[PDB]
């Protein structure tokens, strides 16, 4: 019985007479990913296997279950989501077997040296993903990623713009509270940075956060800490409304009421452009050639086609998870017309 959690992963070995191992994908917390040949199928496949770990078998488990659960429906929504061919126990591990994809939004971003794809392509990202939300948003399904970020979207084949949704580990359906922590720092809903209750809206604010960083190159608020996370997005978007922040348990971790109501910033120990000083209009670089003037002449980057991409970003980035634009509705948005 092996002391490690991680199960050995020979490169050029074969499991159960079928699954030829090519190369480790990558590593995690959760354990591995590694391209495999399915001989009896005859077609490259992603394992996915999960670290004999009690919270991560948990986790695969939950992750299984809404997969199954949305491989069930008929719609062509679905496929934005990673097929999950088979999974199988093997030498003690859980093993989920996935339809091979490419690499990932932040691979691609790092091939541009961080200068970020055309809107072109980033109106393509946001049209699939709009379309996957919508999907996981169907009754039935109601399930929250709950970690959306470039290296959790794929594209499909390297020279084309499809892209698949992957790992619902930390995934969970309207109503449940099941992890102290949730979203990746940078992709943070303000609901969940003020320790307020969280629904499907939390996975628009990370795909609005993802789309300025595929266009631009960069993380939009890229938090060291949840309270710097927290500066970030209110240098750009400003103060919180009043009646989000009187209702958050979580409200005095990054702001002060004052005498007459109103809220303010919390002092530092002892920075920040003041509050809604950093201008979406600008970081895009609507009037001025995109970011850093690098899209003045090209075609597909007119002011008109910027303002609409920024009009789409800031109802994805809304503070009220209430009026923050859905799925449905965003697919309806003049960006996409
Ligand atoms: C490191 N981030 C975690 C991670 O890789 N998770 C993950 C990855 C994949 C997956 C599926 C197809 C793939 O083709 C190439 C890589 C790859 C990864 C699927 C699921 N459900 N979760």
């Amino acid at each position: 019985v092996p002391r490690g959690s991680h199960m050995i992963v020979k490169n050029g070995e074969k499991w159960m007479d079928r699954y030829e191992i090519d190369s480790l994908i990558g590593k995690g917390s959760f354990g591995q990913v590694v391209k495999a040949y399915d001989r009896v199928e005859q077609e490259w496949v992603a394992i996915k296997i999960i670290k004999n770990k009690k919270a991560f078998l948990n986790q695969a488990q939950i992750e299984v279950r809404l997969l199954e659960l949305m491989n069930k429906h008929d719609t062509e929504m679905k496929y934005y989501i990673v097929h999950l061919k088979r999974h199988f126990m093997f030498r003690n591990h859980l093993c989920l077997v996935f339809e091979m994809l490419s690499y990932n939004l932040y691979d691609l971003l790092r091939n541009t040296n961080f200068r970020g794809v055309s809107l072109n392509l980033t109106r393509k990202f946001a049209q699939q993903m709009c379309t996957a939300l919508l999907f996981l948003a169907t009754p039935e399904l109601s399930i929250i990623h709950c970690d959306l970020k470039p290296e959790n979207i794929l594209l499909c084949n390297p020279k084309r713009s499809a892209i698949k949704i992957v790992d619902f580990g930390s995934s969970c359906q309207l109503g449940q509270r099941i992890y102290q922590y949730i979203q990746s720092r940078f992709y943070r809903s303000p609901e969940v940075l003020l320790g307020m209750p969280y629904d499907l809206a939390i996975d628009m604010w990370s795909l609005g956060c993802i789309l300025v960083e595929m266009h631009t190159g960069e993380p939009l608020f890229s938090g060291a800490n949840e309270v710097d996370q927290m500066n970030k997005i209110v240098e750009v978007l400003g103060i919180p409304p009043a009646h989000i922040l009187d209702q958050a348990p979580k409200a005095r971790k990054f702001f002060e009421k004052l005498p007459d109501g109103t809220w303010n910033l919390k002092k530092t120990k002892d920075e920040y452009k003041p509050p809604g000083t950093r201008k979406l209009h600008n970081i895009l670089g609507v009037e001025t050639g995109g970011p850093g003037g690098r899209r003045a002449g090209e075609s597909g980057h007119t002011v008109a086609d910027y303002l609409k991409f920024k009009d789409l970003i800031l109802r994805m980035l809304d503070y009220d998870p209430k009026t923050r634009i859905q799925p449905y509705y965003a697919l309806q948005h003049s960006f996409f017309a």
